[PDB]
């Protein structure tokens, strides 16, 4: 009776036993079907392998469940795949974005009872759960994956929905951006494997500058900024102002002709929308989770913004965790293990005698 904890996002599925100190399985949110093993269906990294004779879905849109059958295939491949368990052996803790509709938060419950016989289940707000792997229970989390970003704020343990920002520029929008402005540069990044590619030159070269315009002007007047990149063919390219360009979309989501605030604008927006009272916590707690806020310089940058948007009287930190990436799973595996959690499970019995809207009341 070891508790599994499973992160469900829009680009990746992190999954893994409370108690671990990382995912054991991170994998793409992918099923594949056949166009014309051959077998019915592939999910996560074969599924992306097998792409020219499949047909791709994303079940995980902007961190929204959207296919229910798709995602059924996507639960069982993590449990009966990738973790080789059964899942009605193990209590069972999902993750969900901020604001998932009720409707969808019993759709997960009714499936993880009837489908899968889960003996117990919980599900969390992700932004949520990043707090708590942080060691804290008030703050302002800035969660930015593949598909959505959020500021969600958290008082005393739980979230403040009228303060919530949603915006739907992350991770796969500064993708597609690097390989628009690289393919500007000279090169020709279209195609779907280039985007693999461009996807790693993002994850490895790129990052937050301090100071944008200051940055274009050293990428103006010198090499000092370029990073050389070899292809999986052995061509070397060069990337130059690109690195920090990218990211900076975050900041000024104009780039993309998005009319968005950005990142800081929506943490000090999310932090006005709050009691007067909490607001001090949240500016001295803010913390960043989820894989677009890898960024190298993204910490001191936000420090920056949000010092030009405050008080002047006002406390700022800013907390990046190095294992950002996953600390909505971790903040599920700890909370998962907790002693003063287990109370807090809904039990296949409790679930038999109210059916899936247990889930608003328990969770
Ligand atoms: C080495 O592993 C850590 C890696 C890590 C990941 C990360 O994202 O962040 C860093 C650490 C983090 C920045 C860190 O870095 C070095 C600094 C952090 O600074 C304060 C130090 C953390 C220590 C690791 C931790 O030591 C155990 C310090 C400790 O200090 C006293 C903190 C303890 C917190 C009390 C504890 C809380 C938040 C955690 O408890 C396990 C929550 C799960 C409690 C949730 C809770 O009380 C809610 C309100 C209640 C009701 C549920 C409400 N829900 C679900 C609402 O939605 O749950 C029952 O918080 C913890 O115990 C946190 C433990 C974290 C780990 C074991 C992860
Ligand atoms: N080192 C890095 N630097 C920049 N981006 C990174 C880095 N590592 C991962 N990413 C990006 O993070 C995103 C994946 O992060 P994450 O797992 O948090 O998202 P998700 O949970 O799948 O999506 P969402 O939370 O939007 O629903 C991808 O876009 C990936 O390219
Ligand atoms: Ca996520
Ligand atoms: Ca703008």
């Amino acid at each position: 009776t070891t508790a599994l904890v499973c992160d469900n996002g829009s680009g990746l599925v992190k999954a893994g036993f409370a108690g671990d100190d990382a995912p054991r399985a991170v994998f793409p949110s992918i099923v594949g079907r056949p166009r014309h093993g051959q077998k019915d269906s592939y999910v996560g990294d074969e599924a992306q392998s097998k792409r020219g004779i499949l047909t791709l879905k994303y079940p995980i849109e902007h961190g929204i469940i959207t296919n229910w059958d798709d995602m059924e295939k996507i639960w069982h491949h993590t449990f009966y795949n990738e973790l080789r368990v059964a899942p009605e052996e193990h209590p069972t803790l999902l993750t969900e974005a901020p604001l998932n509709p009720k409707a969808n938060r019993e759709k997960m419950t009714q499936i993880m009872f009837e489908t899968f016989n889960v003996p117990a289940m919980y599900v969390a707000i992700q932004a949520v759960l990043s707090l708590y792997a942080s060691g804290r229970t008030t703050g302002i989390v800035l969660d930015s994956g593949d598909g959505v970003t959020h500021n969600v704020p958290i008082y005393e343990g739980y979230a403040l929905p009228h303060a919530i920002m949603r915006l739907d520029l992350a991770g796969r929008d500064l993708t597609d951006y690097l390989m628009k402005i690289l393919t500007e540069r000279g090169y020709s990044f279209v195609t779907t494997a280039e985007r693999e590619i461009v996807r790693d030159i993002k994850e490895k070269l790129c990052y937050v500058a301090l100071d944008f315009e200051n940055e274009m002007a050293t990428a103006a007047s010198s090499s000092s900024l370029e990073k050389s990149y070899e292809l999986p063919d052995g061509q070397v390219i060069t990337i130059g102002n690109e690195r920090f360009r990218c990211p900076e979309t975050l900041f000024q989501p104009s780039f993309i002709g998005m009319e968005s605030a950005g990142i800081h604008e929506t943490t000090y927006n999310s932090i006005m929308k709050c009691d007067i009272d909490i607001r001090k916590d949240l500016y001295a707690n803010n913390v960043m989770s989820g894989g677009t806020t890898m960024y190298p310089g993204i910490a001191d940058r936000m420090q920056k913004e949000i010092t030009a948007l405050a008080p002047s009287t006002m406390k700022i930190k800013i907390i990046a965790p190095p294992e950002r990436k996953y600390s909505v799973w971790i903040g599920g595996s700890i909370l998962a293990s907790l002693s003063t959690f287990q109370q807090m499970w809904i039990t296949k019995q409790e679930y038999d005698e109210a059916g899936p809207s247990i889930v608003h009341r328990k969770c």
